[PDB]
């Protein structure tokens, strides 16, 4: 789903996240530590417990954009996500945080159901 | 208010777009047009009919962030949102796309209500 040419735009460009809180206020994070878990599914290092771990435990909602700014080309995905203080997910980021950061607070997961480029 | 840095940020980097559709469906798009138009408002050139016009038009509700990787800082800004295709914002926005951009479909403007840092 996620192709060889997406993945390559992500590995170079900051994950963006944009949520929704329960009132409908948009939030968006940078998440340095964003990164597929498989090809069609995001995980990252939830360290900051802020804005973004309350919306997606509060509706799960989510997209995240990637913008290659020397070309303004990039790639947006939505999905639908959650948040795991315990089990597998969050075992997998507590080890790949060893030597990078600290011990994550949760791990965030995101599983992908669309995906868009730039236009439109 | 808006503090020099913060202009800084505005001036040399991206902004990046969020905004919810009626259904909740959160949306995030950039928009190179994005600019202060005062020390309490944005205003940016909206050259499509993508889904951030769409949301805007909905609801209103809007988060704008910038990014400065090489520092790790940035700013989000919180606000409310209109659309409008006449009038005096799209007439300044019109005129500062000549040498730009196209012709501006519609201007963005958004009250700013909210900083907060990165």
């Amino acid at each position: 789903m996620i192709t060889q040419e997406m993945k390559d735009l992500i590995n170079n460009q900051l994950a963006m996240v944009a949520t929704v809180d329960a009132k409908g206020q948009p939030n968006i994070g940078p998440k340095r530590s964003m990164r597929l878990w498989d090809d069609k599914t995001f995980i990252y290092n939830e360290n900051t417990d802020g804005q973004t771990r309350i919306n997606i435990e509060d509706n799960g909602k989510i997209e995240i954009a990637f913008v290659d700014r020397e070309r303004l080309l990039g790639y947006r995905f939505v999905g639908t996500a959650e948040i795991q203080t315990e089990g597998a997910y969050y075992e997998a980021a507590k080890k790949w945080a060893q030597g990078r950061m600290g011990v994550p607070k949760a791990v965030g997961i995101i599983a992908v159901e669309r995906i868009f480029n730039l236009q439109s």
